[PDB]
């Protein structure tokens, strides 16, 4: 182990997750529950709108709704931020830029509450359009593979991201969702800033088939790579 935070992911851990949102007004909530296991990159959750039907596609929110799962090879230890930053826990914020659409603003805060994993976030969404892809509900219920890149913030003393997310849309077209992102640590301790690399993400969305209330399953592989070694 390379980091104190480290130690906390040797197994499967619980997670939690919280969100709060406003979309042009239109206020909704979301929680999730499930387990992280940053061994072997897994996470699976369920995540249910707890307020009625969710006012945005599922696909929109995967981004938003815990890196600290992420597999970082034996060889890439010391460029994982987000177990060094633990248990005290980061502030993920982003802007995600839809192509002629809306904006998504979040703040997160990634973090321990006893021996649970929490994520709780904050949303909000500013003009959109009512006919478009995001509050029209156009979107593919998938996900693409995607490579994302992390970049040391030495000032932040955190990191940062910025990629670019391909939505399906039903008429065969692509939304684009254009996030830059931000962590910093919560706690006063010491963290470690990676040298570049990226993190391969895999997710698949699903149903529960005994679950009426509106609702997304997700299995999510995201593996560091990227150092060609140490």
């Amino acid at each position: 182990m390379v980091s104190k935070g480290e130690e906390l992911f040797t197994g499967v851990v619980p997670i939690l997750v919280e969100l709060d949102g406003d979309v042009n007004g239109h206020k909704f909530s979301v929680r999730g529950e499930g387990e992280g296991d940053a061994t072997n990159g897994k996470l699976t959750l369920k995540f249910i709108c707890t307020t009625g039907k969710l006012p945005v596609p599922w696909p929109t929110l995967v981004t938003t709704l815990v890196l600290c799962f992420s597999r970082y090879p034996d060889h890439m230890k010391r460029h994982d931020f987000f177990k060094s930053a633990m248990p005290e826990g980061y502030v993920q914020e982003r802007t995600i830029s839809f192509k002629d659409d809306g904006t998504y603003k979040t703040r997160a805060e990634v973090k321990f509450e006893g021996d649970t994993l929490v994520n709780r976030i904050e949303l909000k969404g500013i003009d959109f359009k009512e006919d478009g892809n995001i509050l029209g509900h156009k979107l593919e219920y998938n996900y693409n593979s995607h490579n994302v890149y992390i970049t040391a913030d030495k000032q932040k003393n955190g990191i940062k991201s910025n990629f670019k997310i391909r939505h399906n849309v039903e008429d065969g077209s692509v939304q684009l969702a254009d996030h830059y992102q931000q962590n910093t640590p919560i706690g006063d301790g010491p963290v470690l800033l990676p040298d570049n690399h990226y993190l391969s993400t895999q997710s698949k969305l699903s149903k529960d088939p005994n679950e009426k209330r509106d609702h997304m399953v997700l299995l999510e592989f995201v593996t560091a790579a990227g150092i060609t070694h140490g």
